């Protein structure tokens, strides 16, 4: 398995900043997007073989809304998450969906679908044996 954090290899862009104002991350801190349809986060991994991965974001949204936003692997949209509020800040939450990967290098991006952009986002998790970061093309 490999956790991808922010400012570590494996990491490409990211829209809006990084912060660390609300505590409870993992890492240096996690991505807080300007509020926007489409901001987005991007990956870069390797997997040893092409099959099916969950992966696992954990995320925080204490916000008046859910942050709907859309899981794309390279460069196909794989399913939209809804990324909900739990009105608690402090209380960070994970979502997990499941996403093919090719051998070799695979892009993941995080594509937000309403004005309030996505939720900070402070990990995504692959696990499966074989995956590790890939350079940022
Ligand atoms: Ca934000
Ligand atoms: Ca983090």
């Amino acid at each position: 398995m490999w956790l991808f954090e922010e400012s570590a290899v494996g990491f490409c862009s990211n829209s809006g900043v990084i912060d660390n104002k609300h505590a409870g991350y993992t890492g240096t801190g996690f991505i807080d997007t300007e509020n926007a349809v489409g901001a987005s986060i991007v990956w870069s991994l390797s997997a040893a073989s092409a099959k099916t991965y969950t992966a696992q974001i954990r995320f925080g949204n204490g916000g008046t809304s859910a942050r709907r936003a859309t899981v794309v692997v390279n460069d196909s949209q794989i399913k939209t998450l809804d990324f909900p509020t739990n009105s608690n800040w402090t209380q960070w939450q994970t979502v997990n969906v499941d996403i093919p990967l090719k051998a070799g290098t695979n892009s993941i991006k995080l594509v937000a679908e309403t004005a309030d952009g996505l939720a900070n986002i402070d990990s995504i998790r692959v696990t499966g044996n074989g995956i590790t970061p890939a350079a940022c093309p």
